[PDB]
């Protein structure tokens, strides 16, 4: 609980709220339309096709406002430099969790997992230790709308047995 600095405070909880509230839209958009949205069972298979490309597509979107959400904690880390101390950063790494399970129901990838895995690689302890973290969130967070971007353009390299689809 110890951070409330200026209208830095209100204004995290005000972008976190547009988190949820986002990404549920979908779900309630989905009852208009009969789907099983889920088929995250072990291993999906299909790219777009059978595999109703509502929750490939969603996936984007769910991420979409998520993304905007990481950058804050980068364009934040500057201002937040100040103070500084474990306990001030420990604050930012919550938000990171508490926003990381509401994507893990959806299933987005091994975040919860990768950005407690950098924990171990430069354990947060300075303003330029979260930054490492950042980067690794945008970064990989990022990697979820490449997979849905590339799969669909199956559709458009239909042939081409040789498509690495590397544009980062």
């Amino acid at each position: 609980s110890a951070g409330l600095t200026g209208a830095t405070k209100i204004r995290l909880e005000r972008s976190a709220k547009d988190i949820t509230d986002e990404i549920d839209a979908i779900k309630k958009d989905a009852a208009l339309k009969g789907v099983n949205f889920d088929a995250f069972k072990d291993k999906k298979t299909g790219s777009g096709v059978s595999e109703n490309p509502f929750i490939l597509e969603a996936k984007v979107r769910a991420t979409t406002v998520a993304e905007k959400f990481v950058i804050a904690i980068e364009e934040e880390a500057t201002k937040l430099k100040e103070t500084g101390s474990s306990g001030e950063f420990s604050a930012m790494y919550d938000l990171m969790f508490e926003v990381s399970k509401p994507l893990q129901k959806l299933g987005i990838q091994e975040m919860t997992k990768t950005v407690s895995d950098a924990a171990e690689e430069n354990p947060p302890t300075t303003a330029q230790g979260v930054l490492e973290i950042a980067k690794k969130m945008r970064e990989k967070l990022q990697r979820v709308h490449t997979k849905n971007y590339c799969t669909l353009k199956k559709k458009e390299n239909s042939t081409f047995t040789d498509e690495k689809c590397k544009n980062n």
